[PDB]
């Protein structure tokens, strides 16, 4: 009998876990792996080398192969040879899918840990739990690479500008892409971080674009009293940074929409991505929540409709608004043309 | 043109990113809402009463009720006229396969933000970045709902004992429901915990089987030298307790498993549940190496595999051992009979 019971059961629990288990252990791994520093070194179409690998990273080479071992045993990289690792196939799809669960798990763990603090006291809670940028930043990443990263890359390189602008470059890695795959263009990279601007200036080193990549480290804000970086743009491009100013600093928001009207060339636009609040779509529902209870919530950022959007951008004077819809759940791209 | 692109980015994105939005949102908003005390009052069968709950759980209700409409927006419960809500139909399904991301991404992780610790002085590390035993309990029990709870259950049931003996009984959820479902059999419930035990005896006297159920409050080592609870029982149970013994105290571990073939009545078995490492098929492997590695190099307990754990139980004296493959990936099934 007891063969029979177990049977059904194992079947029955098959199908509720489903597909959890996979994503769960994939999450754990590759976030320990990239704070470690070891994911940036896998690659579907490369070995990472354990010796050298473990010197660059300064870990003892026999807890890195350990490592490494068990993400084999998991399926997640293929051993090649001793000390030799490569990435399985689908690599960038499971990084990608777990960008999703190291987001709303690690990235935004001081709310979830700390939701009755908020709840009570949200001033001295939000500045006592705040999140890990550079959480934020690798999540925020893996999330684009196959869910909002592509549409925007598509987008301006199909318009074959001649100037880009991107507020919140962080990494400039839209910029390189985009000047290397249209000929003779010129981008800028406004980002106020000097974190995300030494790393990114010598890349533009590294691609040897440095002549047509300039990297000005100023606020996004700054744009609103002056706008000159902007002059002549063809796209200025702005990924998830608009809503950090909302609802505080409204009045520079929608001076640095109108300055960013003004300053386009004929024919540009402005492209933005954001995320719209709370949607009911049984695709997008579950995510958009948790984005938007996040924001809302506990960050106190203003999340607007593709109604607010349209209005309030052609209140900035832009004479067309088209709204697109992105892969990654309540993400959309906005593309406001002069 | 621009409309075309977006189309097909955006197929493409729905295909890579799959149920991971789903999965990540789900977990996020049901670990916040558990460490609120929110979770255990949602249920698909009968409503929560904001102003009830709110009061039980000492928070504002205006804010469980903000938390609540952001899960309703999700999906994840149905506003059923005002102040009161019902889970959504398959949430018990959705809070087990949060319960994998909610045990590799929050229980363990001190072992995912501190792995170079650990490769560096593994004793300091293990002192330092403990982990949440509650978290621990509760994302064990969500997996194990649907993963292997039930085939316990059904076994231990099946068996229709007289005697049932829980080593590590810690809720005596699984007690309860065995001594109602077969008659006139009592139960003991072995529990080293204080905590787990005064929660654990008022349940015992909530379904009033306080005449039927012992609770002992030994720890499980105890029984090596002192085996006389045991006396007579025909299912002697063990739920992912043994290998927190090993390597360290394996002679203790050998001789309470041969306590428990001694004390065992004619027909009788001891039926261990627990993991065993690095499988290699395609469905357990990820989430096997996961459970694999967090306890062989952040735990340092001994997981076994079924020919050694066969032989141990053979030593102990069992006549035959079973091995049942549990729905739970990497977690067996072991029936010693007498
Ligand atoms: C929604 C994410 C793409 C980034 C973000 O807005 C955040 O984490 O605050
Ligand atoms: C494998 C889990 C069921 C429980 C466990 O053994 C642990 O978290 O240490
Ligand atoms: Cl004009
Ligand atoms: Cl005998
Ligand atoms: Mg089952
Ligand atoms: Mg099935
Ligand atoms: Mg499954
Ligand atoms: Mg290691
Ligand atoms: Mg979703
Ligand atoms: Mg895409
Ligand atoms: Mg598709
Ligand atoms: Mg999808
Ligand atoms: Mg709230
Ligand atoms: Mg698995
Ligand atoms: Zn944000
Ligand atoms: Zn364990």
């Amino acid at each position: 009998a007891t063969h029979d019971i177990a049977a059904q059961h194992l079947a029955d629990g098959i199908a509720a876990s489903g597909p959890a288990p996979d994503l769960a252990a994939a999450a754990a791994f590759l976030e320990m792996g990239d704070r470690l520093g070891v994911v940036a070194h896998l690659d579907p179409d490369r070995t990472l080398e354990t010796a050298e690998v473990a010197a660059a990273l300064d870990l003892p080479e026999p807890a890195l192969v350990r490592y490494l071992d068990a993400v084999e045993s998991a399926g997640l990289v293929i051993r090649e040879g001793e000390g030799r690792y490569r990435a399985c196939p689908d690599f960038d799809t499971i990084r990608h899918q777990a960008g999703y669960i190291s987001w709303t798990m690690n990235a935004n763990r001081p709310f979830i840990e700390n939701a009755r603090d908020f709840f009570t006291d949200w001033d001295k809670a939000a500045r006592t739990h705040v999140r890990d940028y550079r959480e934020v930043a690798v999540s925020s990443q893996w999330m684009g690479s196959h869910a909002f990263y592509p549409t925007a890359l598509a987008t301006i390189i199909d318009a074959a500008p001649r100037k880009v602008v991107d507020l919140g470059a962080g990494t400039c890695r839209l910029l390189i892409e985009v000047l290397g795959a249209v000929p003779g263009s010129t981008g800028v990279g406004l980002d106020f971080a000097a974190d995300a601007c030494r790393a990114a200036e010598q890349a533009v080193a590294q691609a040897g674009m440095t002549d047509r990549l300039t990297v000005v480290e100023r606020t996004i804000q700054s744009v609103a009293t002056d706008p000159g970086v902007l002059e002549g743009a063809d796209v200025i491009h702005a990924g998830f940074v608009f809503h950090d100013m909302l609802p505080e600093e409204e009045d520079v928001c929608d001076q640095v929409l109108a300055n960013c009207r003004e300053s386009l060339a004929p024919g540009g636009f402005l492209a933005i991505t954001d995320a719209v609040p709370y949607l009911r779509n049984d695709r997008e529902r579950r995510f958009s929540a948790a984005v938007s209870y996040y924001h809302g919530e506990f960050m106190r950022r203003r999340l607007q409709s593709e109604e607010e959007w349209v209005e309030r951008l052609r209140g900035a004077g832009f004479s067309d608004v088209r709204a697109l819809t992105l892969a990654f759940p309540t993400g959309r791209l906005f593309l406001a043309h002069r």
